[PDB]
């Protein structure tokens, strides 16, 4: 069986940068396509009728089918979600797996976002009016990424994922063989 | 500082990964263990193990200055108390290498500790490495192995497993764990303690 | 001249995936192009992937003998093209060929100097696992490759180097590690360090 | 069983530095201390770097057919225990023998499967600097010698060219894991897995 | 403010490749699109390699004094917008300019504290096999490229450092290592890390 | 001709531990050994951590202007050799020498083509506890004042993340011009023949 793991960040954290880079080198590990309101399909399944018929938030919504199939076929799977739908997830699947990804000053955030040349000049400015809010719910999570350097944060994900690897339960259902034949008199 | 129990059959190749796992971590030691097993060609008295006789040890003991003791494999091992609690306490992490009794002590003394054991790829390369390390004769390998059934089935009790197959990459596997521990949610706080104030400002 | 390469694996052992990975670091290396009779996957490309073709064109260019190596693999048929081979050794490119073990078997007959890779899974299950989670093949597809699995990997005696694929990261670096093992031969190091050994020798 | 290697180079090409950085990480390969009639170096430790022995006591040891291999390497004598590289390659352990390239064909002809590296410097000048800037007169009895040492790399199976050390060093991991992933040695080494994945 | 990097080398010694590898592994560096008159060979996109434009348009674009540095190599145009590189540099990123040793001179003046790298190949015969091997060149281009390779690559000595692109991965990591160094620089590392250095002198 | 490198750092930074780390995977490169009228530490040894005199043998050292610097630290004097640092540049060695500011001035003064690092602690209660775990610290923010002299700062937080960093700069050095022409001459020379 696979693990569940919760992604956050503040836009322009560099939470899509590490998550792309993490899964070119991470066969085993997948991304949740969330609905929201690019391809439709691929990065969202881009209508609110449809999702009052049936985790949600308003900052967006994470699809319960796939969750379900996915976990049971043994392969792990990022969640890309707010503080919201972090706190939905933890609750009703405890051994959900949360890293929060932090950039290493404000003004690094705002760099990023305006760097990114995908935001206006005046939503840079709406966003982090939030920034400093949504940034204060990373003490809700299991582990800290410093998005500093980026390769140094790279690697910090890749070490977060593969210690769980080496978790007793997922190390129990990859190497069951292995185990067998080591405790075979 | 965190403190780590990690723990293997005899001849898995847990001395040696710590070994080099030093190299690259300052911040981190290894606890000198009580012995009263006799010395190896090439090891040395206050580096490798506090070489004791039976009747002191057992002084030591009486004296309560061991966090844990244990019986392994004919010979009585054990961990200063006083050096690992003065060591954490500077901020320094700690490997104690130990075995399940020990480990079993410590995990009830401090829930907080971290557990990783390490296994062979194979019984028979278990016998290899005993004997290509070339520092036990025959009859100790011949009893160590043994018991190496009954060492490896304390796996389940531990956090993690690194498998020393190839000897770089269960090194890497093993600074995995020690960093993704360094990035745990109460070592970030710590570490970064500025870092995240002037973020919430 | 080039390295001929042959890697070989069970389907679904991360042979494609690996060798992606690998090419990305690897300017040097080509991959060659099969030719198949089999449909597409979701998300192939004519002309990337495979050249996709019918029976017929297929038997019509074997018949002309336009084929390093062919086979029949899992009910269709797959080949390697001669011409394309010839012409990238001989520019001194490196190349890959994703070739079964009947392919493998044809080439190093035609070729000795081939060298062969398999690529195994730590377990029966892993093939199924990852044939299932790859999403490319249904259902009846993958219990028929399944049903052959054991087959498939007892040629893995024919070959070189043998690659186990459990943790991607560190398969991908013993896969590196053959490649780059090769290129550090005599032969590869004389012909792309000629004049370094020339003045080496001059007194 | 493990892999016999012969790592040889001209001398200070830098294969003792990075023969050292490779035993560091790889703990199932052994280097063989070799007997010698020579003088120690500032450091060396008779038993550790050689067995530094008489020629007396050199040629009686090889009228006694203990040596896999013996050559003259400048008026001294050099040569590798054949108890000593019998018994280790039988454990499993692969075995590097740091040996001139005369030794080297004695022992490609009583051991086939032996592997062969050849270690060369950026230029010849570098030869002489390394040689130097170490800091153990032989220099120049040794850089006339340095070509004729050279000359023999086309016997070798492969080539490591010791320019940027850290890249030479990955070179050289690269032949010794290659060689570990052949299918002899994945067959010793993996055996029970391959029997589950064919069972 | 960020950095201003020129790249330059012969045609075929690998500086396309070596870049691309570096940014996918380095967000915080930018590579400028250049407009030229040359064809859009296949698999390219106005936009993401070139801007794409006719002699006309580019000349026009000069008038308007719209580029940073503008040269004719092998008898197309090909030019900086100097807008983008303002504006980026000014956001904080660093940027590359791919870009010919004439560009290169012309930058140099304008922005002394460009950094420049050459990229060399092991060998002239390597540079030829390599033109051929990429496949975007017809042999007549091929062997008058390399007729004026001599002539290019002996504008080595106008670069701060020089890459030999023999081994891609052992020159990526060389590659990697200016980049690394110059953000270790007094003035890059006082910009990022001024807050922390204020702590530790308090 | 190598290249001449200045390495500083407050007192329990991880300077020293740095180098020895480099030193390890970098062949070409030597540390000075300075004189020192300091004491012997633990494990110290008379011509491999310092040449140690006594300050009555430092002083006529100095008269006879045979160091390329001095300084008083913390109360002791400390130097580095002249001669040592000539012979190991003139054989083609890079050469790292381990000193405070006031060194590093001098250096710079006559060879102002040296490189310079300066390796700075991620907070100050981190000298603390790396030379506690391992008077200074009233001196430590005088000392790290001096860093803006430096060409290189290193922050010393993830050790090995701080190695990969000293060895950027290390390897970016050998990649200027100068250093690439002096190493790679006759492959320059076959490519423009
Ligand atoms: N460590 C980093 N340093 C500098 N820029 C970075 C770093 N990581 C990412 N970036 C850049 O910051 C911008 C925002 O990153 P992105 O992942 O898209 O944001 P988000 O957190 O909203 O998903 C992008 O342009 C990206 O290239
Ligand atoms: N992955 C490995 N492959 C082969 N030999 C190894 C490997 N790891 C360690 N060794 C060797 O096995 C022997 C036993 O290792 P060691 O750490 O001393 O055992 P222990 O687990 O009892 O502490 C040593 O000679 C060591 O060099
Ligand atoms: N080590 C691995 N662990 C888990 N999944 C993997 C691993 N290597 C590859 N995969 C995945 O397994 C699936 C099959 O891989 P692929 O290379 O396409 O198969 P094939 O060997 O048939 O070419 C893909 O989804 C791939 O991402
Ligand atoms: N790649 C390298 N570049 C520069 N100096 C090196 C390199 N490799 C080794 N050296 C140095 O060259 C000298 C000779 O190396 P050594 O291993 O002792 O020589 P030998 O090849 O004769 O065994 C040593 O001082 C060593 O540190
Ligand atoms: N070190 C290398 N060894 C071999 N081939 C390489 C190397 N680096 C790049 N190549 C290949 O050489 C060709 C020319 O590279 P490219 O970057 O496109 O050239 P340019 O220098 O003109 O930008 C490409 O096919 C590329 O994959
Ligand atoms: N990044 C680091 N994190 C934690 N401790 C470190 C780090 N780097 C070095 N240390 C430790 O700090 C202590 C002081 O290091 P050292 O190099 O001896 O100091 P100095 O800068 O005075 O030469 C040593 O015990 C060393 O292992
Ligand atoms: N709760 C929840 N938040 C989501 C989901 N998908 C994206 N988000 C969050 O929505 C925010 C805005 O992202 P963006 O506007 O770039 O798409 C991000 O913080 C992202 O994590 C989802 O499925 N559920
Ligand atoms: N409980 C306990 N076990 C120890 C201690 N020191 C070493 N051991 C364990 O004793 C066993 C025998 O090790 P050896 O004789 O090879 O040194 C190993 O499993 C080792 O981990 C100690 O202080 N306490
Ligand atoms: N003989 C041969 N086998 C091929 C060729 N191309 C693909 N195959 C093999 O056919 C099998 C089925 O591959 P698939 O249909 O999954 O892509 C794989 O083992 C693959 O290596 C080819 O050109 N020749
Ligand atoms: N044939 C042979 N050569 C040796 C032996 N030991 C060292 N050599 C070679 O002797 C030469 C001189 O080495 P040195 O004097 O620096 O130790 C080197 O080329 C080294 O490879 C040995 O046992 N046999
Ligand atoms: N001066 C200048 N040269 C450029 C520019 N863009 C590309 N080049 C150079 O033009 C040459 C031809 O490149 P290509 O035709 O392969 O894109 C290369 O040397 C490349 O570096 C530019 O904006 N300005
Ligand atoms: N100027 C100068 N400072 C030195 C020299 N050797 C060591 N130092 C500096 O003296 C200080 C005290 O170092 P320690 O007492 O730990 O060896 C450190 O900052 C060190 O860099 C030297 O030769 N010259």
């Amino acid at each position: 069986s696979g693990t569940l793991y919760i992604v956050s960040a503040p836009s322009g954290a560099g939470k899509t940068s590490l998550v792309k880079a993490l899964l070119d080198a991470a066969p085993e590990v997948r991304v949740s396509v969330s609905h929201t309101t690019e391809v439709d399909g691929v990065n969202y399944h881009f209508f609110l009728a449809m999702l009052e018929r049936n985790e949600h938030a308003e900052v967006y919504g994470t699809s319960q089918r796939w969750v379900e199939k996915t976990l049971a076929e043994g392969l792990d799977l990022i969640l890309e979600i707010d503080w919201q739908g972090a706190q939905q997830v933890r609750r009703l699947m405890p051994e959900a797996q949360s890293i929060f990804i932090l950039p290493p000053s404000q003004e690094a955030l705002r760099q990023r976002l305006t760097n990114r040349g995908q935001d206006s000049d005046e939503v840079i400015e709406r966003r982090m009016r939030e920034a400093v809010s949504e940034m204060s719910h990373y003490v809700e999570y299991d582990h800290l990424v410093i998005n500093d350097d980026f390769a140094h944060a790279l690697d910090d994900l890749k070490a977060i994922f593969r210690a769980r690897q080496l978790r007793q339960d997922a190390q129990q259902q990859r190497h069951a063989e292995l185990l067998g034949r080591l405790l075979a008199g």
